[PDB]
């Protein structure tokens, strides 16, 4: 496979949960300063075998994403699914999403954007009615496109995660690494050259957003970024190894160049012809590497009976510190003016 | 203090020593593949209160430095200091060198380079006869003058850690923040601009490296820095917060670039100006914010009759990945062609 995969014993499995339900009785929220601060310390007591997996794993020069199969979750504890991310802090869904931010912390710094789902840290992935030919995660029947994840930003996560809370007809998550086996070397010179635009999208939108926030100043940096996108590079790094940054729905080329749009347009059929599928059955827990690998979602019909799929979802990044700029009077949500 | 300070109770130090012992009678040796990937599990046993300590503290926006007083070290126990680097690692000091390395663990990956005290990760500042008026660490009686460990490099740490062995007679090590207080704006926007050169330092030197490895094809890259450095800037992310890159004896401005050249030697006059002390008694340890900080050494009297100031150190990245371009067949050894 190319990802890395860990299935938790149901001894293991139990313990870790047992861990997450501890904390979701000493702490308020998720988000809450205090067990922002306290989760990777308190995620030391995970079971051993996970953490030496993670440890690991993510050192890994390969995988496109860190897998972890096997967390129990009951639908009759966890209740309906929700109709929109505003109302989707369920009690239910409380311990997993405790759980969530345990194993993030084994890998870095959580955070989250004062422009996206009302700048909460662990946010929601569900299907909303009337949204479902949109280019937002809460879309269904049209295809979510592969994307970097918010590609647009230089403080975009290094890794994304995604715990399956129910996925009860198998909705695939789509991924596909740098097509490095097709790419002519003057197609990746180009490609590594700042000659693309890339905008921010459209989660980032006011509308998107509950009418309390439209209201924040850091709206201003994401109107600046999708009117006024400064050329950057799609490929960095290592040429045997490049990191990418790209979104199918939101990138262009540099206004009038034909040779970097060429490149793109290039990428574009290989990264579409490269797309695979990974399956986060109920209880499945990703974390994307969102350096290696874009990701998507498969098109889907929506139930709106109470038990559409469900993600809880976190941005992880290997250093805070590297987006002071964009620490909104808040270290861990950010955005600009 | 312009550093965060934590002070271990003798229990505490006593259980942080004891696990290094444990490790250093189960691990060959420090920078061995297996301990480098078990150390960062390892240290999830360490105090719980100095695990509380190392995750908030490096999530500070303002720390120059974490020190970690109070590790015991029986100088008849640790015996001599060596007069060379080469010969340091003496079983008298290899439980503290696996302390050091499960202190690290909590902060990030490890690593060294291919062109430095022989690609060792964990590495020795000791007095060198005979090397006393140097540039390098080893030197004594001429300060080492501050700087960006690693300078030259974009794949520098983003901490050093130090610990002190012996420094009977309370040498200084020295530090310095942006002197944000003093730059100018019009001196400040040249210092964020890509019109500076940093050569990499004399520790990179073959000479300066054992007869064996002189050698290697990564001296190459270095030889390449030297000769034909790329301009980069000084100061890089935020404005009211920047990070800083520069070396007193190896930074150089852009050529026949006046204005850049203006700009450093303000830069100068004000580290100069602002530069202060952090002494290192034996058994304690320091990790120094590379990006938020300056350091060096001040000028001292050798003693060479066995008992001279003696540190182990060991380079730390938020994110190995970011230098696989480096990855010298080893990606805990850097360099490059
Ligand atoms: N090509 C795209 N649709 N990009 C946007 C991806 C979805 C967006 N990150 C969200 O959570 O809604
Ligand atoms: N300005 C300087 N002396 N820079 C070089 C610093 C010392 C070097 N990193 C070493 O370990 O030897």
């Amino acid at each position: 496979r190319p990802w890395s995969e860990f299935r938790l014993t149901p001894a293991e499995a139990a313990a870790a949960a047992a861990l997450a339900a501890r904390c979701a009785q000493r702490y308020d929220e998720t988000d809450g300063p205090e067990f922002l601060l306290d989760a990777p310390v308190i995620a030391h007591e995970l079971p051993r075998r996970l953490r030496t997996f993670m440890a690991r794993a993510r050192l890994d020069a390969w995988p496109h994403a860190l897998v972890v199969r096997g967390n129990p979750v009951d639908d009759a504890a966890l209740g309906s699914t929700p109709v929109h991310w505003r109302t989707a802090r369920t009690p239910g869904s409380r311990p997993l999403s405790f759980l969530l931010m345990l194993y993030a912390g084994l890998l870095g710094d959580v955070f989250g954007w004062a422009t996206q789902q009302d700048g909460r840290v662990v946010t929601d992935v569900l299907p909303i009615k009337g949204g479902e030919h949109t280019l937002v995660s809460s879309s269904s029947r049209q295809e979510l496109g592969w994307h970097t994840e918010d590609a647009f930003s230089p403080y975009r996560a290094d890794y994304v995660g995604l715990l399956s809370l129910r996925n009860p007809d198998g909705v695939a998550t789509t991924l596909a690494g740098v097509p490095l086996d097709d790419l002519d070397e003057r197609t990746l010179d180009v490609l590594f050259q700042e000659r693309f635009l890339i905008r921010p999208d459209d989660s980032h939108l006011q509308v998107n957003n509950s009418t309390a926030q439209q209201g924040r100043v850091e709206f201003e940096g994401i109107a600046q970024a999708a009117d006024r996108p400064e050329p950057v590079a799609i490929l960095t790094g290592h040429r045997a190894a490049p990191h990418l940054r790209v979104d199918g729905d939101f990138s262009a080329p540099a206004e009038g160049d034909e040779e970097a749009a060429a490149a793109l347009g290039t990428l574009r059929k290989l990264i579409d012809a490269s797309l695979y599928e990974l399956v986060l059955d109920q209880g499945d827990v990703a974390f994307i590497d969102n350096r290696r690998a874009v990701h998507g979602r498969r098109a889907f019909q929506p139930r709106y009976d109470g038990r559409d799929r469900w993600l809880k979802r976190i941005n992880i990044t290997r250093d805070l510190h590297r987006s002071r700029k964009a620490w909104a009077g808040d270290s861990r949500v950010l955005g600009q003016r």
